[PDB]
């Protein structure tokens, strides 16, 4: 079902213009697709996450941390 | 610029149910997507290239081979 998963999630993060994805992958072995994303904080990755959830996605925030202008975290939908 | 790109794919994709997403992989340095499927037949690939560069996509379908029942390809996007 990883075909309305993408769909549905590039939907949700483009209403996050402030997200850019940096890298994405998903395997059928793995079974999730795990994004790279940076934001300009962890209030934006929050809202995102709870977006996707929302949206009826199994959804992981991985560990955040900040450098210079942006944050960046690794997010898992199932 | 891509999200819709990945969301645009998966619905085009999505219309052809015979066509599995192994794995799929994008990259921001690499500026396209890449996909691994695999298919009943070589024209199930070369219908949803041609779906797919219908829809609008950027779209080039690597050498296909067969091994049992099905074929396998790498598709990239963008």
């Amino acid at each position: 079902q990883l075909l309305g998963l993408l769909g549905q999630a590039a939907t949700v993060i483009g209403g996050e213009p402030t997200v850019s994805v940096e890298q994405l992958d998903f395997s059928a072995a793995r079974g999730d697709v795990a994004l790279q994303v940076r934001a300009p904080g962890f209030d934006v990755l929050e809202r995102l996450r709870s977006r996707l959830s929302e949206s009826g996605l199994a959804v992981q925030l991985g560990s955040a941390s900040r450098d210079g202008s942006t944050v960046s975290a690794r997010l898992v939908i199932g």
